[PDB]
């Protein structure tokens, strides 16, 4: 087993460990960052395999979270029109519709104010106006194989969660671990175009 991954932004290691439910013939088939949450200057981010959907067929659910920070100068949010960029890893197939597109039915985007996207539309929140997700979108390109979430505005104890499912491609090499994602990042602030923060990356393999 690889013991670590490396955050590209700051070039420090994170530990990775066995995912519960991934044991098969005395070996484990999946690894998660430990811890899977990372404290960044703007708040907290996280990424993990959060469930095993079908171990033999190498299908897993993936979960990302982000939460922000309130600053007084005027209140301001540390995450302000922020963007998540989440490329699928090499040999990782995102689970898509019958139509071959990433549709509302293939992901969830929810927030801790009780808002969520429903068929692409933000609903709920304490004002029933879409709340924390009023301006959020989930985008996918089938060629680049990359999810983006735009429109994040988050202060203290304001948190958003994304889930989706993936499957290891049949062309896997035996015993090789594959990162579930390419470099996965949060750009917290539209006003700071060069500030980027890495999410840690889970890994999977088959025999
Ligand atoms: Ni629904």
């Amino acid at each position: 087993y690889p013991q670590t991954g490396t955050y590209p932004d700051v070039q420090t290691p994170y530990q990775i460990i066995k995912v519960d439910g991934s044991e098969k013939n005395g070996q484990h088939k999946a690894l998660n960052p430990n811890p899977y949450e990372r404290v960044i200057p703007e708040g907290t981010l996280s990424k993990r395999i959060y469930q095993v959907n079908n171990l033999d067929d190498n299908q897993y659910g993936i979960e990302l979270t982000v939460s922000g920070k309130t600053v007084y100068e005027t209140e301001k949010k540390s995450i302000e029109n922020g963007t998540i960029t989440d490329p699928m890893g090499e040999l990782i197939d995102l689970q898509l519709g019958t139509d071959g597109r990433f549709d509302p039915a293939d992901y969830t985007l929810t927030a801790n104010d009780g808002s969520r996207l429903e068929n692409g539309q933000a609903v709920g929140g304490p004002q029933n106006d879409g709340g924390l997700l009023k301006n959020a979108k989930v985008l996918y390109d089938t060629t680049e194989k990359r999810i983006r979430v735009t429109g994040l505005y988050l202060g203290t104890d304001e948190k958003v969660t994304l889930t989706y499912n993936v499957r290891l491609n049949d062309e896997f090499v035996s015993n090789k671990f594959y990162d579930t994602n390419g470099r996965t990042t949060l750009h917290p602030k539209e006003v700071e175009q060069n500030t980027v923060r890495d999410f840690p990356i889970p890994k999977i393999r088959d025999v």
